[PDB]
């Protein structure tokens, strides 16, 4: 029923070219094909018809015998191609020794499933899916083109080079699109790429299907502006027509594939919508001798091609009245002046088709040479050409292609190849073209970023979220695509440990600038400078001057009656304690070290205790003599209890060594202090307070007595005031942080009031 | 060539049964298929051979015409089935009017692609993939079974019923497994299920492939304990063999499908590894007449089935001497006592097979009744049986199946069906069986959770992470599936409002008990009661009593001679001041409101001024008396001094109006006290300090002058004591936030010392 192109020969080679368009979604069941094709149709048919005659004319290839062909139309449809393939193998049920496989991957799979049953090798020129690399299922299938694994790698490289992270995905329903999108999704989601949503659609889908697909694509338009299309040319054209219908004229960047390549028939009429698209095209130089033969073809003389008259009518819209094919649908006639030179575009994969035919010829040549080296022709051992031997010879053959490079097949039947990255641009006014803006070879992507985006303002990068590495802010993911995150700044206490978590530093520590890491907060100590410490040391200096003056005035007047009243040694240890207190004041405000830290503690424990014990063991005799031991050796009765005092601090000392803790009152600052604790400091103060209570009780006992210049009342008043000076600082000491300056002040004031109200009257009048 | 089973008839019906096993991975190219099958092989062939004879015998169906058949072996392989299908259509190049399609989905697709080119209806009994529902690509395909969309729905229902979330997935490479797993993935990822990893493998893959697959499965073993297998019976058997080999004995839960169903040939020998697995099986009642016919078959008499001798020798391991198919591999001979009744198991999908055949017959009948109603037989308008008419009659035919229900086809060529959920359990010792533990019909999943997991301890649910929603802890997702989360506690300041983020209360609130919502922690005020305020109130009461007693004494003893030197009005001013102080302390300790601290400030200002202003001028007069306008100048001096302080207080109030602030010292607690500043509490305090200094200077001037019982000495005692108290409260005030209670104490103590050192000599002297 369907027509076929013949060429007589001793050996017949089949061919499946999509001369006509895929049947519409209505007429699929009738299996009637659409309009004729030029690039994928007549050009390839003429290419095969001419290359066979070139081979036949060549004496150095397939000598003494001729190569024929039986070219059939597959209409880019699996059913039509399967029917034509059945027509191929009808003889096996002149035999077809091999076919030049169809262009579509799914169609090639369908044809191979039938052909491998009859041992008919099949060489494809544009079938690209990875599924055809499985030699277990597709043993009799070979390619002159690489698989789409390299194409998926190239697409991922392109999306990676341009910061594209949040893209959408579209692929044509079938085997090429499906496998390509699976490979792309795998190797993209592996590295860094996030897909907004993957869509699939048939090439022959209606207008409504493409409209719905474009609406779904636009649902993510503000964020995902890049659409990775592992789609055929017709799918991309349908997308462009949908864009035109609903007024989208540059909101998307279409990233095409080998299906789009640099085809002018997929952007014609809709150039404005496809501008800025980036496509991948298998590298194949133009074939000059094909152009020299094709452009001189005329319908009157071209009889061996059954589709040439229809193509001539369809291209130059006209009617060939003289010939049986007229097609009066075209109103005007064709004058003998129209030529194929005008608006001639040679298809991209012409080299591949010629290479496939040459490959089959060379395989046949090798097999013939191997079988009968002597005979020049078809030997008796070659009349029943075996498909297995031909396949074996083809799998190892190597030759020189039309381009000039070496064509050879690997273990999977594929062939080496490199890609060109083309960009659809507007060059002039009302002029669009495909510009070669890069290449991809074995993982090396050499792109040129000046022709595409001839400026710094490129396409808005398809990113879900802006880079959120701005200082404090971290990144959290809400379960959806790991590229759509939300930004939360975390507390100044913590610093970022990774991009998704920030952790806290140690108890005493602060994050560094920009929270890159963590540092140690400097320990700010009580300095020898500062207002309060310098005031304290001034106080201590005044105190020392007072003590030395009083000691001098006592040494001058040793045995005077106005002095020799009580034990003189008690009124030596009192001044000793007074001096030691101010020595403690000096020792306290200092860098916390090992020696100073126990020196200050033993001093605080020992000084006021000694002085006030001396005062008590003076007043005891002083008032018991008038109320009704003593002698002069009361110094002992003091010392022993003072020794007890010493002993108890020994008990407190042995438990707590004079170390330094690093007090942390807040997260911001760090302080260092002595090893003094509540238990270690409340006991000596408790003992001192008991002594104070006894002294106060007994100063009350004596109060007013007639003595030498009335010491008793003044010392009682000093005791009274000291009792409350001690208590004043208690709230701002127990639990506070400045307990050192308070200790210095308390000791200073206590010493001053004790010295000023017991010594000053007596020695003052003595000097006066 | 391959052997086929013939049956003469007027109309021939093709059939493709997997009589032999799938060719091994090393024999695929030769297309030599393996050992014979019983359930999927001989049983189905015998079923068709007997069903056709039943139809021929039946006069009410297809009268006056006999039904023939040409049964061929597909070996469960696409290539072998395609070869057999080519042999079916070889006449078109007695015609085959229709085939009973193969069992596999991919094999059925391959056969349909070829059959639709010749208008040959194909009815499948077990092909269940969704892809075969597309009537555009598979117009001539019908089935008596539902698609696997319902099966994926059933699997998702089962995984969601037992709260399996982090399941793993395996499917057989092909069309049934692929489509089933895509459907399951969609339907499961939609609701709440996550897939640890999806794996694919061929049925005839080697031991190494299954070992690698099982190692990858065990890589998630502790967490992903349930495996959803959209796998064929042979894939499940291979998984079981791997489990036996590498020592897995029941730490996986295999969730089978229609491929597994309740097949005993996938768990034979490896029952221990498959125990506990849950499978889905299409419901099909056992056919009784088929059992009656089948169990009486003998190799001697059964000649029409060419595979019966081989099957007989394979099943009972023995050699048949009396027939050409000796197969001397087996040692022993076959005695005339072996019967098929022993260990007989009828396959699950037998009724479907019968139904398919019946459906075809019925359709033919209908079409005949539609074409030639009068003639009984094959009318002249029916000799070239038309595929389109037969398909159209099949698509609308409805009849009664062997089960008893009504078989009919919908618009997609499918048929209604329901599923049984079976469980592989161990009944006794060394005895395993498939137990019907549930069903699934049109979305309703009935199950028996007591039969599977007899105890409450079921299989450890496949969960990637334990429920983190308990208390303050929060869920954080990493860069992987959303069913695995890290459980991290966020601080007690924050409350969780969403399961993936928690936020802190603004300034003065706390999270509730449920950590859902801030609670606005209550404010704390001075709180009438408590020990300290009660003591303060007691002191205030004592002071008021003292003031009233002194005033009563003063007003009773008006112009007594001893009280004549001191100014009466100045004493009145003093008493008024002390009374105002004791009222101000009462006012201050209370709930803070506008009016309260509107006058508490003027109290704290005036009352000390009211007293000390009078006292200073009194002392000035008493000093001028000794050193050298009585009352007239003193009152105006008091006037101007009190007025200057009143003006200062008024200006401070005007410049800084009082408002009840809600100061927040920390996040934990909130306090309210009406606004005060450094100036607001220093300027009046500084003024009164100047007053105290002046009073101290003057009463030092007078010191111990002879007077009425030397009131100067009492004044000196008063100023000493007052200065001491004022200096005493500095640390507790300026070091802590207890402003109110310390102010109460200070005011009360100053007032009481002024009331003690004065007016006590007066009262106790004038009393005598
Ligand atoms: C600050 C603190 N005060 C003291 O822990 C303290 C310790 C020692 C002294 C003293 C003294 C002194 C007095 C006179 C002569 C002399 F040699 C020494 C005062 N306060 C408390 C109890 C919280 O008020
Ligand atoms: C807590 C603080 N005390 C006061 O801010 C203060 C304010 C007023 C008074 C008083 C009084 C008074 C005394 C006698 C009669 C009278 F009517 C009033 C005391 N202290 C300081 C100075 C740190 O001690
Ligand atoms: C984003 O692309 C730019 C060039 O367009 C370049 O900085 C780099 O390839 C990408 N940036 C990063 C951080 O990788
Ligand atoms: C599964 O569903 C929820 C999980 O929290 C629970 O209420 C129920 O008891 C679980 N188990 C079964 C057998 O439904
Ligand atoms: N690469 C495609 C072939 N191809 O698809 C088109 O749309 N044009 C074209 O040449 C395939 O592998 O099927
Ligand atoms: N629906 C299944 C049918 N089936 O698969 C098996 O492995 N056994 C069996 O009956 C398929 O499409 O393959």
């Amino acid at each position: 029923r369907r027509v076929v192109a013949h060429m007589p020969g001793d050996i017949i080679i089949g061919a499946l070219f999509s001369v006509h368009h895929q049947p519409t979604v209505d007429k699929v069941h009738e299996r009637k094909c659409g309009a004729v094709r030029e690039q994928y149709g007549i050009q390839r048919v003429e290419a095969m018809l001419h290359t066979l005659e070139r081979i036949n004319s060549d004496p150095t290839l397939l000598p003494n015998i001729t190569l024929g062909c039986e070219i059939r139309d597959s209409c880019w449809h699996s059913a039509v191609a399967l029917e034509q393939s059945i027509e191929f193998i009808r003889d096996s049920l002149k035999p077809i020794v091999g076919v030049i496989g169809p262009g579509s991957s799914s169609v090639a799979i369908q044809v191979q499933n039938l052909l491998q049953l009859f041992n008919i090798p099949q060489i494809a020129y544009s079938a690209t899916s990875m599924d055809l690399s499985d030699k277990t299922l597709f043993k009799y299938f070979m390619r002159v083109v690489p698989s789409d694994a390299q194409q998926a790698r190239a697409m991922v490289d392109i999306v990676k080079r341009y910061n594209w992270t949040y893209v959408s995905a579209v692929h044509t329903e079938g085997n090429y699109g499906e496998s390509g999108m699976e490979a792309f999704k795998d190797m993209s989601a592996k590295e860094g790429i996030c897909i907004a949503h993957s869509y699939k659609i048939y090439s022959n889908a209606g207008e409504q299907s493409f409209d719905k697909l474009l609406k779904k694509l636009t649902s993510h338009l503000p964020k995902a502006r890049v659409v990775a299309c592992f789609c055929e040319g017709m799918t991309v054209r349908g997308l462009l027509m949908a864009m035109r219908r609903l007024g989208l004229a540059g909101e998307f960047l279409l990233l095409g594939s080998d299906g789009w390549a640099d085809r002018y028939d997929v952007t014609d009429g809709y150039q404005r919508e496809a501008v800025g698209g980036i496509t991948i095209k298998l590298q194949s130089p133009d074939v000059k001798w094909f152009d020299d033969y094709y452009l001189k073809l005329r319908p009157e003389t071209n009889l061996r091609n059954p589709w040439f008259q229809e193509f001539w009518q369809h291209r130059f819209q006209c009617r060939l009245e003289g010939f049986p094919q007229e097609n009066s649908k075209y109103n005007k006639t064709c004058n003998s002046s129209l030529t194929l030179k005008t608006h001639h575009v040679q298809d991209s994969k012409m080299g591949f088709v010629i290479n496939a035919i040459y490959s089959m010829a060379y395989g046949l040549h090798n097999m013939q040479m191997s079988l009968c080296p002597g005979y020049a022709g078809l030997c008796d051992a070659m009349k029943p050409i075996d498909g297995r031997k031909l396949l074996e010879s083809l799998m190892k053959t190597a030759f020189t292609g039309v381009s000039g490079d070496t064509i050879l097949f690997d273990e999977n039947g594929d062939s080496p190849g490199r890609y060109e990255i083309m960009n659809f641009k507007e060059m002039g006014k009302d002029y669009f073209d495909y510009i070669n803006v890069g290449s991809w070879d074995n993982g090396e992507l050499k792109m040129d970023d000046d022709e595409v985006w001839s400026k710094k303002s490129n396409i808005i990068r398809s990113v879900c979220s802006e880079p959120c590495e701005k200082g404090q802010i971290k990144v959290i993911r809400k379960g959806e695509v790991s590229c759509c995150w939300t930004c939360t700044p975390c507390k100044e206490n913590e610093y970022v440990f990774d991009e998704y978590t920030c952790k806290a530093c140690q108890l005493g520590s602060w994050p560094t600038d920009d929270l890159t890491g963590c540092d140690l907060i400097p320990v700010q100590y009580l300095r020898w400078g500062d207002p309060e410490p310098i005031a304290a040391v001034v106080f201590a200096c005044l105190g020392l001057l007072a003590t030395l003056f009083v000691t001098v005035v006592f040494i001058i007047y040793r045995d005077t009656p106005v002095v020799k009243s009580s034990s003189r040694e008690l009124c030596y240890i009192i001044l000793a304690g007074i001096c030691l207190g101010y020595l403690c004041t000096f020792c306290l405000i200092a860098k916390p070290k090992q020696i100073y830290c126990y020196l200050q503690r033993i001093g605080i424990g020992l000084s006021p205790a000694m002085s006030y014990s001396a005062l008590v063991t003076k007043t005891n005799r002083i008032a018991r003599i008038l109320a009704g031991m003593s002698a002069c050796a009361q110094l002992v009765i003091a010392f022993i209890l003072i020794c007890i005092q010493l002993g108890i601090i020994v008990a407190l000392f042995i438990m707590e060594p004079p170390d330094i803790m690093h007090d942390y009152p807040s997260i911001r600052e760090v302080y260092l202090i002595c090893n003094t604790t509540n238990l270690g400091v409340v006991a000596p103060l408790g003992y001192n307070g008991l002594l104070i209570l006894a002294c106060t009780f007994y100063a009350f006992k004596t109060r007013n007595v007639p003595a030498n210049f009335n010491e008793a009342k003044y010392i009682a008043f000093a005791m009274y005031t000291t009792c409350i000076i001690w208590l004043a600082f208690v709230p701002i000491y127990f639990g506070s942080n400045y307990k050192a300056i308070t200790m210095c002040f308390s000791v200073s004031l206590s010493a001053t009031v004790l010295l000023g109200c017991m010594f000053v009257p007596k020695v003052y009048i003595i000097l006066a």
